[PDB]
């Protein structure tokens, strides 16, 4: 309870710089091609990431470059983590979600920067894209976005903001958005009315992710047990997902967050699961893999129309 007065002190701060980009009391930059936002108003699972991937299919004909936030201090403030597909620098340099995200789109470049706007001007000079995609840059009201879309999950409704909460700004800011994309009805469905463009979103498990990030059939997990393992305090979150679909798991394993997996030595002939987060620091032990979800979007088809609007 006593985590309410800061939730209210918080509520002023957030609300007073809101207004102050409202009234356009400060600046909104621009850049010179068009840009794209994915985000979202909560912490914690989001999905986010799962729909980035999926915009990118939707561009696969137009040059695309992704601008990452890349968080923490040992960056540049900006840095160049994928050239199309081909990676400049380690995952201890990019940082996990940006390198993950490089390898997830091999026609894809990635460049991590706290500020976007700084991020595009090298994307411009050196990879000349055409347009741009902001992944969790929905608080980021720094940099203009054409279509500034925004994600919710029943929960959020449903939620409260920080610390108490989840919320990282109040529920009232979805006006913001241009449109929106109603997240997890795979297992907790709703509809939402705004007025604004509205997309329902699923997720579906279909396959396996080897180590090279090549898609592998699940049928091999039948009639087999498996030794899954999650790097974090993800594995309630972890577990419960092998949980519904049925996976048979004779062991879990939980690791410290910063673990890096650099003393592991994996039994022959044996077949491990764990995220993709952590997958992408088990190049070369060959018989381990990760879940993979993929998004089934209704009406696809008014979507990329939404998108194609834009480019004029």
């Amino acid at each position: 309870s006593s985590l309410l007065p800061f939730s209210y002190l918080y509520e002023k701060i957030i609300n007073f710089r809101n207004t102050l980009y409202d009234k356009g009391f400060l600046k909104i930059k621009k850049l010179p091609v068009p840009v794209i936002s994915v985000g979202n108003l909560s912490v914690g699972g989001s999905g986010k990431t799962s729909f980035v991937m999926y915009l990118a299919d939707l561009l696969k004909d137009k040059r695309v470059c992704i601008l990452s936030r890349g968080y923490k201090r040992k960056s540049k403030g900006t840095l160049i983590v994928s050239e199309y597909g081909n990676l400049k620098v380690s995952w201890e340099e990019a940082g996990d979600e940006p390198y993950l995200m490089a390898k997830l789109l091999p026609h894809v470049s990635v460049v991590a920067s706290e500020d976007r706007y700084k991020g595009g001007l090298l994307a411009l000079e050196k990879l000349s894209p055409e347009v741009f995609i902001l992944d969790d840059g929905f608080q980021h009201r720094k940099l203009h976005r054409d279509l500034n879309i925004l994600l919710l999950k029943k929960k959020d409704l449903k939620d409260r903001l920080l610390p108490a909460g989840n919320l990282r700004e109040p529920l009232k800011e979805i006006r913001r958005a241009d449109a929106l994309v109603l997240t997890y009805q795979e297992v907790e469905p709703f509809e939402f009315f705004t007025g604004k463009p509205t997309f329902k979103m699923f997720r579906e498990f279909c396959c396996l992710l080897n180590s090279d990030f090549e898609e592998v059939p699940f049928d091999i997990l039948k009639e087999r047990e498996v030794i899954a393992f999650s790097g974090l305090g993800d594995n309630g979150q972890f577990r419960k997902v092998l949980k519904n679909l049925g996976i048979k798991v004779k062991e879990f394993m939980s690791f410290p967050d910063h673990y890096d997996y650099s003393d592991f030595t994996p039994e022959e002939g044996e077949i491990y699961l764990t995220t993709p987060k952590d997958l992408i620091k088990l190049q070369g032990y060959e018989n381990v893999f990760a879940l993979n979800f993929k998004v089934k979007l209704e009406r696809e088809e008014k979507l990329k129309k939404l998108i194609y609007r834009i480019f004029y």
